[PDB]
């Protein structure tokens, strides 16, 4: 029996700054004695940077992976070649595998994965620019969400980082 | 004999901006058919993000590591615990092992590693804030240098990223 009270796509508010989100997230994971790891592609390391700028980072976060290419996803995060060929790197399946691959490599408890098209170009399969797939691993369970962000590449990547954090907060309720 | 010209330590200039250095590095690495990987700590993923912002990132860069803790440095990049106990995480020996460890995990040709004190705190062994150790791996050979940047943490981190990139370029000439 699946309870769906927490399945809300968070709507980012101006109060959901990187600073405020990592404030809430850091103290929550420290309180829960949980260790976070991250895997990202299009955001390039900016999610990791958000967490490394948080307070008391070493008490909950150590390992961040940036895997910009198909080969890096396959080698570092054990994303399967078959899944990339079937679905492309910007896909629900690959995001989920990046989240479980980071868990494995880092020996962590919680993870966040981001893979998307920052823009101006979209996918060869027609996936429009601004589409970003996300995945989170929490308590042995995996979650995914897709978003379609408006604006240029700088604006899309900044929203993806904030969304990745804010939605983990939602899933931790 | 070792030639000082070819192995000189660079000095940052105002024209050495991130876009100009990554553009110069991208052309040079693609021309040489070499693959780059990075390992960073205090810079938090800003080095990787600078490389993922450059043009044709997939042709020369795939895998970036953020290892913010001792546990991450040991688990992800095979930094030895004894080197951490002996020299601390902000040291020449740990920087060098982060560079070689990244080469191995990524199966890359070239690597940069950064570990340091962005500030305001230094090391509790007297190592002042602003000290950053660097390592570069090229063609089997490892190079190191320590830097003492002035300014606040944001200023120190941006200087480190520029110097890491600038020095890689000169070693590649
Ligand atoms: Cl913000």
């Amino acid at each position: 029996g699946m309870n769906i009270n927490r399945n809300k796509i968070v709507q980012l508010a101006d109060t959901d700054t990187i600073e405020n989100l990592t404030s809430a997230l850091s103290q929550r994971l420290i309180a829960d004695q949980l260790r976070l790891t991250t895997a990202e592609s299009c955001t390039g390391g900016k999610l990791a940077s958000a967490l490394c700028a948080a307070e008391d980072t070493p008490k909950f976060y150590g390992a961040g992976f940036v895997t910009f290419t198909d080969q890096a996803k396959m080698k570092i995060l054990s994303v399967s070649q078959q899944s990339l060929e079937r679905y492309s790197a910007v896909s629900e399946k690959v995001a989920a595998e990046m989240a479980t691959g980071a868990i494995e490599r880092a020996d962590a408890d919680v993870s966040i994965a981001i893979t998307g098209y920052g823009g101006p170009e979209g996918g060869e399969d027609g996936t429009p620019a601004g589409t970003v797939w996300f995945a989170w691993h929490i308590k042995g369970q995996n979650y995914t969400a897709v978003m379609h962000f408006a604006g240029d590449c700088e604006t899309v990547l900044a929203l993806a980082v904030r969304f990745a954090l804010a939605q983990l907060l939602q899933l931790l309720l």
